[PDB]
């Protein structure tokens, strides 16, 4: 008698969108238990492997256990989709943490990494490889300063294939190991990956980079990289060892992670009391913080375009479905038409239960309430703008934290980087602006930034 998701758990509110899907905070509806819900949606994401084989990798995941590896707890299947159900962690991603602090050394670096490297040498001797390890898949526990990395998506990659849309691969390109590119890999691509994460620790930039994913790939394959970098004059030759042998292009070759844990640097900038020459990495921290804010904003970006085509669809199917629920024709619906119509659109909303709080949400949202007899076109005006709001508020405070200075504006050369972060061509963004302020001196204000992407998603 097979066991059903919706049964055991409510959807409180969601968490974040992440690789492969939604991330839904959920609770057990008998014993209060709070659970992060990876859910993965069948017909977005395609299966490389067998059912068996899903089924034998998620009773294996179940009975690990480490201190730096996400707790899984249990897996369900319908019809449309998996549900993953984890433990829930509170601190958020590490780098946005990082970025917080005033102050951050190689002793703050070799903690993080011994966590990083822990968690990966645990998994290794279980036979499971991470292959999309970066910043993003570590999370901190909770928001206390002494909070411990949990690794998410352990396994995954094995199963599923990933999103080719560029708003799921932003910031990929940066770690991925040369021989994932080209087909032949096993577990020392973690290694590389995590080596990566450390150059970017210590300097702020990613050892290959370039104005878009395709040039950075060409970096990345090519294997070449320096420490010419100013800020490198301050970090110990024992980090820049290690580095070496992590980013090392053979994997034969390249350090195991558990080798990489009895490393000389690992072994000195971890012990808790010897600061035998500890400066801070001020340079370090401050191109983290340009990096990750350039990053969020185009992210911000392609998800607002993605939401506005969205809501294009949406309005004018959900029109359709209640113009034909509409037998009066007088243009008015009761609420378990709207219902029904706004499930109809169905295929967050991960049983009945939550299209019906939507709704009301709306209802109420409708300014002042008559009850029978609602203007369906209304309800769709609402209903939508409700949907968008996330990210167009997103959207703006993404700017605003882009716009360190707060000069209230943009320059075109910063817009270079953005849209080739965000994978649009450059031809096209300037036709773009060009349209939107026939005058512009080479910078642009929210408005005008806006008013651009619209333009580039055929608005
Ligand atoms: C086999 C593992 O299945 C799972 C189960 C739960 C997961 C949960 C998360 C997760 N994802 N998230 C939030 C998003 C994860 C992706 N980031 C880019 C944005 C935040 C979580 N927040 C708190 N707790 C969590 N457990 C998560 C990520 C991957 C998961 C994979």
């Amino acid at each position: 008698s097979t066991a059903i998701f919706s049964d055991r758990y409510k959807g409180q509110r969601v968490l974040g969108k992440g690789s492969f899907g939604e991330v839904i905070l959920c609770k057990d509806k008998i014993t209060g238990q709070e659970c992060a819900v990876k859910v993965i949606s069948k017909r977005q994401v395609k299966q490389k492997t067998d059912k068996e084989s899903l089924l034998r990798e998620v009773q294996l995941l179940k009975q690990l256990d480490h201190p730096n590896i996400m707790k899984l707890y249990e897996f369900f299947e319908d019809k449309g989709y998996y549900y993953l159900v984890g433990e829930v962690y509170t601190g958020g991603e590490l780098f946005d943490e990082i970025i917080s602090r005033k102050r951050f050394s190689e002793v703050d670096a070799a903690r993080i990494i011994r966590q990083v490297l822990s968690g990966i040498t645990y998994m290794h001797k279980n036979k499971i490889v991470h292959r999309d390890l970066k910043p993003e898949n570590l999370l901190l526990e909770s928001k206390s300063k002494d909070a411990n990395i949990r690794i998410i998506d352990f396994g995954l990659s094995t199963h599923f294939e990933a999103s080719k849309k560029m708003k799921d691969k932003i910031g990929t390109a940066y770690y991925i190991a040369p021989e994932v590119l080209h087909g032949t890999y096993d577990e020392k691509c973690d290694v590389w990956s995590t080596g990566v994460i450390l150059y970017i620790l210590l300097s702020g930039c990613p050892p290959f980079n370039g104005a878009n994913e395709y040039d950075i790939l060409k970096k990345v394959e090519k294997g070449k990289y320096t420490f010419e970098l100013p800020q490198w004059k301050k970090v110990s030759e024992s980090a820049k060892d290690l580095i070496r042998k992590m980013l090392t292009y053979v994997p034969s070759m390249r350090i195991s992670a558990r080798d990489a844990l009895d490393h000389e640097w690992i072994q000195t900038y971890t012990k808790e009391q010897i600061s035998v020459d500890v400066p801070s990495l001020d340079n370090a921290i401050l191109n983290i913080r340009q990096f990750q804010g350039t990053q969020k904003l185009a992210q911000a970006a392609l998800l607002y375009m993605g939401s506005k085509l969205t809501s294009q669809d949406e309005t004018k199917e959900l029109t359709a479905i209640f113009h034909k629920m509409d037998k009066n024709g007088d243009g008015q619906l009761d609420r378990a038409e709207l219902i029904e119509g706004y499930k109809e659109l169905m295929k967050s909303m991960l049983d009945a239960s939550a299209v019906e709080h939507e709704v009301d949400q709306v209802l109420d949202a409708v300014d002042f309430d008559k009850n029978g007899y609602i203007e369906y076109s209304e309800f769709v005006t609402v209903a939508m703008d409700r949907k968008t709001l996330l990210s167009r508020e997103r959207l703006e405070r993404a700017f605003r934290m882009f716009d360190s200075d707060n000069s209230g504006k943009i320059s075109s050369s910063e817009l270079a980087t953005i849209f080739g972060v965000s994978d649009v061509d450059s031809e096209t963004w300037k036709n773009v602006l060009a349209e939107v302020d026939k005058n512009n001196d080479g910078e642009v204000d929210f408005d005008e930034f806006q008013q651009m992407l619209l333009k580039l998603c055929g608005n």
